[PDB]
């Protein structure tokens, strides 16, 4: 077939040069830019339908998840509200809904209890204090979360999500699940268990909770196992039969529905003391002006929160966006989340993200433009105003029952582990990390330590890279290593290392000991022997994988080129990139009888230059 | 001359690999080693005379460097004659000298006062109690220090020294320098400043002594003024003047001689309320089991004291050891200093390294075999013992003094960073960083941070690398990027990238980019458009800078491939290392109709075959 002939001059970096010569309406993304393009003839309709059912489905979520935040329940329907009003100017996206999404509503509530806890607050008890302390955390918290992300949108760094790898995603999603499990067990227990602050905090609550099995109530145990077990069958047998019936079965608003009207029918919170949500605000409150003097308390988790609720939002807007074909701005990301919770942040209201259960949910149901998004506002405030007496003897246990029945995804990792493990090792290890780091630890602490053990693993897998000694396949251009082939003959005199990796101090370290290695000696003690007293005479260096390089790496290959030529060893360099030229001329390497007349385009000019000689 | 020519059938990998086929006495280092081995005939009494030198100086140097401690002078002579002793089985090197080197003496005496403080401690005033606990808390540091390297020695992790960057030294090294004269200069103003613990802590004692200066001592200032001038000036004609007098001329001791000498004729103790040593023990005290319940807090400065004075003591035994032609073991190093930290420890001492200066001044008066350490400590017990009285009416503020003058060169990096930030910014960066972290913060935590700073550095210049499009020299085999050179001459129908860097998560986003913008446009809106309705078909990728690969890496390969296929383009690889190529194999690449056909040893065989069709 097809042959490699060429014919041309041996080239040098010095003779090829001689040859060849070198040489403001985006900010604030209005609601005008689709406004007036809207199309009222068709898609009120699926608006208007897809608006109640996401509406109706995040209600029940927002009332859910103030449980897993040390909030009384009725500032959850606040958070579901007043966020997708201030996000359906600012928002970029075209089909996510604005809510807890309960990791982060457990973020929250951890901070919230460490930093008000029953018996530091009341010395006697007086609840109402307790809710008000709470509400002021969760909402000072809030506005810090988001003066955060509107900070970090004015920046224009919005790809710090790429540092979030997916193992330790996973490793973090494990463990949140696991917190969210054991928080909402003891809720369902009814068992009463003393808060712990700080490491293994959630080995201790185990125990404690283990120790207190004896004073469970009975009613609300049997009504969240009767409730996880329904909803687990129900979920099973949609999942197996899906063929029909694409919208999901709303299992969880029946179940919710039958729970509450029993417990009216029977009364059972004077007939058997069980624990019910028997109270809900109505109307809306004043805004309340946090106090900002919490804020030196409040760094390390607000920076946490705030990258957890920005890229899980990115994640789903850029999976539904990469289906309907557009593309969203990861910037007015961070610029509108931020503004929204600022907004929420001063009405009493915790952290708001996207819940991509509850945008598949509007999604499915006619998915059209953020119109649906008023519609579920609208929704939420008709509840707010007027429903709020019809909830009342609902039990908390359904909902956490709900909450504990929605986390099989969560735990279904485990089983991808060891397929990870099988194909990279250091992505299982990361994996792992992280999931002990958050396990034990706080969930904020295991992510900044997983964050900060991925650049570790990057960093001591670039200075431990491949080095291997080369030769030539006979009567061709090709040079691999001598040991793997079994065909490569070994040059006369001469010896050519390749170094895949870029040079810094650790592989300075490194190279220094692989050239020693290979070469069978070095220059230092050989000098000082034959000083003292009164095998190979080329060596080439295959730098075709060079990337980078600083003063350190520079002042090694200097002391390695003046250290051979003092014993009479020439050194070459070869398939050395451009830039990597200019950060040598400009660290001042070519003084001293240098003169690039050492280096050249690939390692088979430098071998026929030697033979040449 | 010579030319290049070369005749052979285009390889892809499939065709290559067909065609060629693949496939107990060191751990406790004794005196064993040299001691039978010795040279009694000669090396005698060059020990002798090197030994009594050393011991004169670090006498006078441990006396000195018990005050950047909390701790009373006179412990200082037992720092320097502890570690010696049990530092002469174990020690690999043969000209260093063991002691205190100061900046490690303010890191102990910043963790001493800022763990047990005046008015903490003592609520009237008892100095001998608040003597004893600072003792004791400098005796339990030395010792979990101590723990800490024997466990990094065991371990056999000594490359760690290699992640503390040459920029990242000098900055630390500049705001020790400043920490040093700051307390130095606080001390010989004999001005009462309450100490601060935290952030910020230099200015606020700057700013304390700024408002006292006030009640300033006359004689303690002039003697300081006086001491300071004397030495720089001796100091600068002896740097001048230096081709005669191989050894130091022995300023200090001379001035220490003459002001205790004066301070004891005219008794300024009780005439001016000078501020002088007033005490010395005598004798060897018992030892005492430090309280082992306080290393709950004091990890985080351990760690960075054991690691400071283990980079020194290698740092300073590499350079001599090249000097003198012979090799030391770091582990070792590790394990002979921790179990002298913890014989320290026990007998009431602090932390223990090399001291370059008094290095210098054991070598160059006939530097041999560790016999001058034992000669030194003889002379430092002999100063215990009998010469304890002797030096009581020495000041203090002659020893800060002292201290203060053998500042310069650590404040000489200023220099340095204008043409390390002219060579590379990054170090300048790194530099800058270090100095700014360790001014505002602990010493220890501007360490770490440090590190941390330079481990994310490595990782950002990993992940934006250099990018090009390539095309060919005419007439050769050589591509370039054609935007340099002016006569490169793009191929028909093709494009060819060059991502020079490893491929991970970061990298797979960067790479998508550079794809999207070198192609012109993207596969999936074209597919889009196209199944809606119902200039370049080929593209080659340069992998020669291409080090390590991932999971996401290889995801990200596949889908590229797929969706560059979907549209009828076809994408080829060159130049890929094999591992690499194995890493891909284990990854499942190989699956769907990839074959392994697709890939070239260069690109110059991609180019042929797409020519042959
Ligand atoms: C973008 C890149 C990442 C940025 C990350 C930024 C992190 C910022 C941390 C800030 C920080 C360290 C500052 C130095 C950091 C040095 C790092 C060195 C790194 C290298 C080695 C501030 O440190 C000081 O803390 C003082 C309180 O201790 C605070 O209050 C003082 O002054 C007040 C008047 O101003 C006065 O009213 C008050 O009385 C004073 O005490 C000071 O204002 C503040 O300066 C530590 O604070 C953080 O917040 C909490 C504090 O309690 C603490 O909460 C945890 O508690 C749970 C257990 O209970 C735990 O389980 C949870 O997790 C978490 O809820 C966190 O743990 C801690 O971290
Ligand atoms: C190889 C790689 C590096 C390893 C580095 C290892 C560092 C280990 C730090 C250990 C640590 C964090 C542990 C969790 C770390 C989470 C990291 C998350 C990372 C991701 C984001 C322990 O944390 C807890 O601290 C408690 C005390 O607060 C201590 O005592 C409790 O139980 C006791 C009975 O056991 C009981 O008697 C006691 O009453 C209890 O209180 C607990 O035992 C201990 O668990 C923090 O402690 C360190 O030490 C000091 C404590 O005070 C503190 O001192 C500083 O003070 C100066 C200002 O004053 C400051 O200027 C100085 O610098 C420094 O002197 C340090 O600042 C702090 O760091
Ligand atoms: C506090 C910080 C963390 C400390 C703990 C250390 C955390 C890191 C710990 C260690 C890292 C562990 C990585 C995973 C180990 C192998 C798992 C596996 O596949 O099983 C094996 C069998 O799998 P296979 O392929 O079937 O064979
Ligand atoms: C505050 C933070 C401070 C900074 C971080 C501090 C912590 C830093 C910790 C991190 C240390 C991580 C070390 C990883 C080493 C590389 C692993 C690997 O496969 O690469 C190479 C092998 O590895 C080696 O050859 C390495 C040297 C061998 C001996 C090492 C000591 C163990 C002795 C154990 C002896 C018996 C027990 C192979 O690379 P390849 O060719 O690609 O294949
Ligand atoms: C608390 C952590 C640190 C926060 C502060 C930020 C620390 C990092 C800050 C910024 C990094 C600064 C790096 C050095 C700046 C240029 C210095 C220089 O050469 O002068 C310029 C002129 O030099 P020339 O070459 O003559 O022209
Ligand atoms: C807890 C810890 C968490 C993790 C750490 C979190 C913090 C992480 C922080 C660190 C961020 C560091 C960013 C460094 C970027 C690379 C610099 C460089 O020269 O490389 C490339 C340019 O750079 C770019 O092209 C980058 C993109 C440009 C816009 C960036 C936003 C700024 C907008 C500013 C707009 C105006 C204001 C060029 O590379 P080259 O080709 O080699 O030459
Ligand atoms: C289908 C789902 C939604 C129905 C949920 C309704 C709940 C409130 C009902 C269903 C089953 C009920 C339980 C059935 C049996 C008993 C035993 C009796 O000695 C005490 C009441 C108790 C413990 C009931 C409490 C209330 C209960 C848990
Ligand atoms: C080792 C290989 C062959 C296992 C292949 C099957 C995998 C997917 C399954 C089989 C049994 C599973 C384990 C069963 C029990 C536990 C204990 C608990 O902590 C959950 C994780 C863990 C540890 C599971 C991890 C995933 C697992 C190992
Ligand atoms: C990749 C890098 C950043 C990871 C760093 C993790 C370090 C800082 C963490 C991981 C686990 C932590 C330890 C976990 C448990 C305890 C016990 C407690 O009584 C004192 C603190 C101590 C001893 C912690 C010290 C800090 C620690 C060692
Ligand atoms: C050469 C060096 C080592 C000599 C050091 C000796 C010291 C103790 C001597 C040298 C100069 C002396 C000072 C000279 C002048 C005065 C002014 C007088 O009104 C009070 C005493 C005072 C302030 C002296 C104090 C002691 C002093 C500082
Ligand atoms: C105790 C106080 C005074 C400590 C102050 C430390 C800071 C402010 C000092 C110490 C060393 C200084 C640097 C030394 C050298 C240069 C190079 C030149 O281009 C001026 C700026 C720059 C980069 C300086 C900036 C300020 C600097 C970082
Ligand atoms: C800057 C270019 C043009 C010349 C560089 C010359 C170098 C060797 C010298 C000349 C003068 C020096 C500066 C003079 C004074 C100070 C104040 C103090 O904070 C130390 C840093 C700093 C800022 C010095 C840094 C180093 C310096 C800039
Ligand atoms: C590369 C990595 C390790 C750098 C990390 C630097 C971070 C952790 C450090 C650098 C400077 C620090 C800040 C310095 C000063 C203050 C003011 C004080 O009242 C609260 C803490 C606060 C706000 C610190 C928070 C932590 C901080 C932002
Ligand atoms: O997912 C949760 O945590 C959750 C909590 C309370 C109610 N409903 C929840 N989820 C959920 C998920 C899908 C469909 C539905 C619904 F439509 F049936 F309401 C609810
Ligand atoms: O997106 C979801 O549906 C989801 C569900 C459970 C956990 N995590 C989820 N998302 C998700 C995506 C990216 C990053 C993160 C994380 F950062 F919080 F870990 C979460
Ligand atoms: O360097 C110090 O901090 C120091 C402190 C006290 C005495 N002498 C010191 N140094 C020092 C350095 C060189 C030579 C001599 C001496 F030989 F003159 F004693 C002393
Ligand atoms: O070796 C010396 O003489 C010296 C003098 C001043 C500062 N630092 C010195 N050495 C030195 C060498 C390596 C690492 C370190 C550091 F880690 F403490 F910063 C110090
Ligand atoms: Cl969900
Ligand atoms: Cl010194």
């Amino acid at each position: 077939s097809c042959s490699y002939v060429v014919s041309r001059p041996v080239y040098s970096e010095l003779a090829f040069q001689q040859q060849y010569e070198r040489r403001v309406l985006k900010t604030l993304l209005p609601v005008l830019d689709w406004l007036p393009k809207y199309r009222i003839k068709e898609w009120l309709l699926s608006d208007i339908i897809s608006g109640v059912s996401t509406g109706l489905v995040g209600t029940l979520q927002g009332m859910a998840y103030a449980l897993l935040a040390a909030v009384p329940v009725g500032y959850g329907l606040y958070s579901a509200f007043f966020p997708i009003l201030t996000y359906f100017i600012f928002g970029t996206s075209r089909h996510i809904s604005v809510g807890p999404f309960p990791v982060v509503s457990l973020m929250v509530g951890s901070v919230v209890l460490s930093m008000a806890p029953d018996e530091h607050f009341i010395i006697s008890i007086d609840f109402a204090a307790r809710d008000a302390a709470r509400v002021l955390i969760a909402s000072t918290l809030t506005l810090l979360v988001g003066i955060i992300q509107l900070i970090f949108g004015g920046l224009q760094i919005g790809f710090i999500v790429r540092y979030l790898a997916d193992p330790l995603v996973g490793g973090f999603t494990t463990a949140a699940a696991f917190q969210v499990l054991v928080s909402q067990l003891k809720i369902v227990l009814n068992v009463s268990t003393k808060n712990y602050n700080g490491i293994l905090s959630i080995i201790y609550t185990l125990i404690e909770i283990f120790q207190n099995i004896g004073n469970t109530n009975l009613a609300d145990f049997i009504a969240g196992l009767l409730t996880i077990i329904i909803c687990m069958a129900v979920k099973e047998l949609n999942d197996r039969f899906k063929h029909k019936i694409p919208v999901p079965i709303p299992i969880e608003v029946i179940v919710t529905i039958i729970a509450t009207a029993i417990s009216y029918a029977v009364n059972l919170e004077k007939n058997y003391n069980a624990g019910i949500v028997k109270s809900i605000p109505r109307g809306f409150l004043p805004p309340e002006i946090p106090p900002i003097s919490l804020f030196s308390e409040m760094l390390t988790a607000s920076f946490s929160i705030a990258v957890v609720a920005y890229a899980i939002a990115v994640s789903v807007g850029k999976v539904y966006a990469i289906k309907y074909d557009y593309t969203i701005d990861g910037n007015q990301e961070f610029i509108a989340f931020g503004i929204s919770n600022i907004f929420s942040g001063f009405f009493s209201c915790f952290v708001a993200t996207t819940a991509l259960s509850r945008t598949a949910v509007q999604e499915s149901t006619g998915g059209k433009t953020q119109i649906a998004g008023i519609i579920s506002a609208a929704v939420v405030m008709i509840a707010i105003v007027a429903l709020g007496k019809l909830l009342e003897p609902l039990q908390k246990s359904v909902l956490a029952a709900v909450v504990i029945a929605n986390l099989k995804g969560m735990f279904m990792q485990v089983c991808d582990v060891p397929r990870l493990w099988r194909q990279n090792k250091t992505d299982a290890v990361i994996w792992v990390f992280t999931c002990i780091a958050s396990i034990i630890l706080g969930l904020d602490l295991g992510l900044l330590a997983g964050l900060m053990f991925g650049f570790l693993t990057v960093v001591v897998r670039v200075q431990f890279p491949s080095w291997n000694s080369l030769g030539s396949i006979p009567n061709t251009d090709i040079y691999r290593s001598t040991k793997d082939y079994k065909n490569i003959e070994e040059p006369e005199g001469v010896k050519i290392l390749r170094f895949s990796s870029p040079i810094f101090y650790g592989n300075v370290d490194g190279l220094k000991k692989c050239i020693k290695s290979t070469v069978g000696f070095d220059a230092i003690r050989v000098y000082n022997k034959r000083l003292k007293a009164l095998p190979i005479h080329s060596l080439v260096l295959d730098c075709g994988a060079v990337s980078f390089l600083d003063v350190v790496g520079v002042r090694s290959l200097r002391m390695i080129v003046k250290e051979f030529q003092r014993i009479d060893v020439h050194v070459y360099f070869a398939s050395l990139q451009d830039h990597v030229i200019e950060k040598l001329e400009q660290c001042g390497f070519f003084n001293d009888s240098i003169r690039k007349d050492i280096f050249f385009l690939t390692v088979h000019d430098a071998i026929l230059h030697l033979r040449s000689q």
